[PDB]
C-alpha cells in the first residue's frame, strides 16, 4: 500500500487510466486525473475517488499533445497534491492505415501524445522526485513497444520509443530511489480496441463478439482480454518496495503475445 | 494472498529459494522445500515456516540434476501437499571459466540442474495443474537469460534456455488457467555471488566490500543488490489474480542491467 | 552486385551515409546523395561517384526534418534516377543532456529527423517499390535502437522508434519483393562521435585518443570502432538476393555492445 | 571471398549444412563436412566440392551428441585442413510433442546435439583461432532461439541456449580477431521441415502443398521459405571483412517471423 503517496495518471478519465487511478486511490494515494470526456462524467469520477476511497482527487484538463501544456500540467498537479511520488504516463491514441496512406497529421498526433508527452511529463516530474529521493515513473507502452503489427506504423514507432525512453530514464536515475518501467499490455477491451473490433466485424461480415474472438486469436494465445484492473494491480506492484530494484524494464501482461 | 494454495520451491534450503518459500508461506500457502545443507538447519527452516506462519511445510530431499529424481520429487510433493498450485523452479549452480577451459563435467552439471530440471519439474507438475484448471510455474532465470557476461558459457546458455522453455510452457498452456513466467534477477548477495565477490577481491587485492562495489558497478546501474525478499514479493505478485494474463514473459529485477 | 539499381541515401554528404553511397555506386547503382556541407565538397563527392565508378549521381538538397520536403525529395530522387530500388534512411543528429535539462527544441529536432523522416521517406518510396515488385528499405538505427545510455533520451527514443517502424514496414510489405531492415551500429568515428570523444576528453582532462579508448571501453567489447566501409558492405549484403527473406530485423555491427 | 580459408561445417551431408559447405567452397575455402547419410551419397558430395570448386574437402564422421567425439572431430578436422578458420555449428534435430508427453530421451538428444555440441565444438576450435588471431564461429540457431512455438520445448530451449552461448563466445573473444554470431532462420524446406509439413497434412486432411502453405502462413509473413543458398550467402557475409565488428549477435533470415 501507498498511504500518503501522491499520484498523477494521464488519460485517466476512462479506460486503462481510470482503472490505474482507481487502484492507486484504493491503495491510499491521492490522485490527479486527466483527459477528455463529458464534464459531468469526469466530475462523477473525481468525486467517486474521494467518496469511495477517502483520498483527495483532482481533475486537471490538459491536452498533452502540447509540450508546454504537459509541463504546466505536471507543475499544477504537483501543486494540487503537495508533491509527486508516482507518475503514470498513460494517455494515448491509435489510428490504423498502411504506411503509404497513413495521414501525416495522424503520425504527428500519435508521436506527440504517445511518445513526446511521456518525455515532457517525465522531464517535469523528475526534479520533484530527485529532491525527495523517491519516485515511480510508470509508462504504459504496449506489446507494440516490443513487436509490430501491420497498419500501425505511428503507434508501433511511438510505443517502441516509449520503451527506449523508459530505459534512459531508469539509467539516469539509477540508485536515486526513482525507478521507471513500461507496462506492455496486450489487448484490453476499452474503446480504443472496440473500434478495431467493430472494424473487423464489418470487414468480415460477422457479429461483434465473433470479431472480438478473431482479434484475440490472431495475437493473444490466452484468448482472453487483459483487464484494466489487472493493469492497475501491476502499477501498484511497481510502486511497491518489492520493485525497488525493478527499473528500466518492461512488464508484459499480454496473454502470451510476445512469447511467440 | 494465497491461503489454501500448495507451493513447491526447488533449492529453498537457502538463498533466494528460502525467501520465496517464506513469502509464499506468509501469503498462506503450504510449502514443500528442497535442497542441500546441514540437516539441523533444514529442519529448523521447515519447522519455522510452520510455527511463524501457520502453514504446513515439508522438506523433500532430491538431487534435481537427475531427471527421474526430479519427476519423483514432484509426485512426492504433490502427495504431501494434497495438490500442486505453484511451482518455483529455483535450484541452480554457477561455475566461472573461459569456454576453452570450462570443465565438461561443470557444463553438464549446470545444464542438468539449471535447465533440464526446469523441464522435468514442469513436465511432472503440468498434468496436476491442467486437471484443476489453475497453476503458476515461476522459473528463476537471470539477467543472464537475456544477455551474456564472459566466463559464464554454461550458465548463460542454461538461463537463456530457461527463458525459452518458459515461453513454450506458457504457449502450450495458454488459456488453461496456468501461467509460466521467468523472474530474471540481477545480482543478489547470496553465497552463489559471495564466491564471485571473494574472487574479485583476490584478483584485485581489495577488501570484500570494495569488491562487492566493483561487482555491482560493472553490471547493475543502481549500485545496489536485489534482495531475496524483493524476489519473493515478485513471485507473490506472479501468483496473484492481477497476473492472470501475464504469461510467457520475463520479469527483470536487475537494477537496470538489461536497460543498457 | 547492383548494376542497374537506383539508390537514394539520405545524409550522404559525409559520415556513414557517404560510405553507403560509395559502396552502392561501387556495386553499380546510380545514387542520389543528400545532406548539408560546403557546396564545393558536395559537388566533388557527387562528381567522384561518377568518375570513379561510372554511375550516375545526383545531389538533392532537402532538410528532412520537414515532412513535405522529405516526401518531395523522394519524388525528385525518383524522377532523377528513373525509379527507386533502394532507399537508405541514414540522416540523423545527436544531442546529449539529462532528461530534465534536455532542450525541447532538440527533442523535437531529433524526433523529426531521426524518426519522422524515416516514416515520410518510406511512405513516399513504397508505392514506387510496390509497383515494380522489388525494393530495399535500409534504416540506419543504432545499438541505441535496442538498448539505452544515459543522456540520450531523444536519440534512444527515436532509434527505438526506427526499429519499430522497420518491423511495421516489413510486415506490410511481406512477400511483395520489398524488405525493410535496420542496421544497428555501435560506435563509428564520424564527427557525430568525435564531438562526444572531445567532450569526454575535457571532462577527464585527457588526450583525445585516450578519450576515444574510454568511449569504446565503456560500451563496445571489441575496443575497436565500426567503420563506415563495414556498414556499406552490410547495406550491399541487405540489397543482395541472399537477403530476400531477411526482413523486419536488425543487423547489429556493434563490437559486442548488445551481447552484454 | 575466402581463398586460403579452412572451414568446418557440422551436419553438412544434407540440408542447410550442405549448402553452407557449398557456398564456402565456392568462395574458395577448403571444407570438412560431417553428418549421417548413405556412404555413396556422402562421398559424391565430398568429391563434388573438390571437382566443381577446386578446393580440398574431407568427410569426418562423428556423432556430435558425444562431447569427446565432438572435441576429437575438431582436432581431426584441424589436422586435415592444416588449420581452422571458420566453424559452422549446424547439425541439429527436432522432435515435436507437448511438454508433459515429451520423451526424456528426446529432450536429452536435442540438448546434446543442438546445444552441447556447439559448446564442445567451440571449445575445441577456439585455441586454434586464438593462436592465429582470426576466426569465425557461425552458430545456426533459429527463430526459435528468440521466440517460442508450442510442442517444441527441447528445441526452443536449446536454440535459446545457442543464442546465449554465441554471446558469451563473442565477449570472451572480443577484439581477438574472432567473431561469433548466430544465424536464426525461419522455415527452410529441408527434411527436418518436410516431416512437419507431412504431419500437418495428415492432421488437416490436405495435400502437401496446402500443408506447406499453412505452415508458412502461421509463422512467416513473407509466405515463402528461406532457402539454404540464402543461408550460405549469410555465412559467407559473416566470414567477410565487412563483418569484422559483427559479433555476439543474431542474423535473422525469417521472412518477418520475429517482427511480429
Ligand atoms: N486498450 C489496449 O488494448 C491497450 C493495450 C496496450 C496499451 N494501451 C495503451 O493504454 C493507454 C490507454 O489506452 P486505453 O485503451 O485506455 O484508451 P482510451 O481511448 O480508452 O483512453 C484514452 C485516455 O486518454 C485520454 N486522452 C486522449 N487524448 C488525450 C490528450 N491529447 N491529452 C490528454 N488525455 C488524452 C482520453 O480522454 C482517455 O482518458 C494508451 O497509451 C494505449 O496506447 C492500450
Ligand atoms: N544470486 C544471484 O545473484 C542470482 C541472480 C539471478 C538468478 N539467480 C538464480 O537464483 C537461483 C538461486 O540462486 P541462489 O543465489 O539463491 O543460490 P544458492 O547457492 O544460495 O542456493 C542454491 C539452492 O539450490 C540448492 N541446490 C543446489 N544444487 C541442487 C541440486 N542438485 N538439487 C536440488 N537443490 C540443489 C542449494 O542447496 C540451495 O538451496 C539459481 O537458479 C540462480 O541461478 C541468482
Ligand atoms: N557514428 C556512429 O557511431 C553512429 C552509430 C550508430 C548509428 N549512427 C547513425 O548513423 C547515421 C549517420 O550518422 P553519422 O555518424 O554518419 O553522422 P554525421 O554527422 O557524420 O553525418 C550526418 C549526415 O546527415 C546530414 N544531415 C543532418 N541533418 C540533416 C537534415 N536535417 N536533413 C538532411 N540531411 C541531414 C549531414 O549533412 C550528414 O550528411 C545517423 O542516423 C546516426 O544516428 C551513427
Ligand atoms: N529447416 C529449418 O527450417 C531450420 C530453420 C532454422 C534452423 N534450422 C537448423 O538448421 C540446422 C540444420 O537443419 P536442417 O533443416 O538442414 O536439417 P536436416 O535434418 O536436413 O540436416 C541435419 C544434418 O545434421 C546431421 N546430423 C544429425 N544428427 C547428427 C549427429 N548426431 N551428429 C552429426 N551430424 C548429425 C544430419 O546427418 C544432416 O547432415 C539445425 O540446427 C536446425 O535446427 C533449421
Ligand atoms: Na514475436
Ligand atoms: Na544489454
Amino acid at each position: 500500500m501507498l498511504k500518503g503517496k501522491k499520484a498523477v495518471v494521464t488519460g485517466s478519465t476512462s479506460g486503462i487510466g481510470l482503472a490505474m487511478a482507481t487502484e492507486l486511490a484504493k491503495a491510499g494515494a491521492d490522485v490527479v486525473i486527466n483527459g477528455f470526456g463529458q464534464p459531468e462524467d469526469i466530475e462523477r469520477e473525481r468525486s467517486t475517488l474521494e467518496s469511495k476511497f477517502g483520498v483527495k482527487a483532482y481533475y486537471l484538463n490538459a491536452d498533452l499533445s502540447d509540450a508546454q501544456a504537459t509541463r504546466d500540467f505536471i507543475a499544477k498537479a504537483a501543486e494540487a497534491l503537495g508533491g509527486l511520488d508516482i507518475l503514470v504516463n498513460n494517455a494515448g491514441i491509435q489510428h490504423t492505415a498502411p504506411i503509404e496512406e497513413f495521414p501525416v497529421d495522424k503520425w504527428n498526433a500519435i508521436i506527440a501524445l504517445n511518445l513526446s508527452a511521456v518525455f515532457h511529463g517525465t522531464a517535469a516530474a523528475l526534479p520533484i522526485m530527485q529532491k525527495q529521493g523517491w519516485g515511480r515513473i510508470i509508462n504504459i507502452a504496449s506489446a507494440h513497444g516490443l513487436v509490430a503489427s501491420v497498419n500501425k506504423s505511428a503507434y508501433v514507432a511511438a510505443k517502441h520509443g516509449v520503451v527506449g525512453l523508459t530505459k534512459v530514464t531508469a539509467l539516469e536515475n539509477a540508485g536515486k530511489g526513482i525507478t521507471c518501467n513500461a507496462i506492455c499490455p496486450g489487448w484490453v477491451r476499452t474503446p480504443l480496441v472496440e473500434k478495431q473490433i467493430e472494424a473487423i466485424s464489418q470487414q468480415k461480415g460477422i457479429d461483434i463478439e465473433a470479431a472480438a474472438r478473431e482479434l484475440l486469436a490472431e495475437k493473444q494465445p490466452s484468448l482472453q482480454f487483459v483487464t484494466p484492473e489487472q493493469l492497475g494491480g501491476a502499477a501498484v506492484f511497481l510502486s511497491s518496495a518489492a520493485a525497488d530494484q525493478m527499473t528500466g524494464t518492461t512488464l508484459s501482461l499480454d496473454g502470451g503475445w510476445t512469447a511467440r
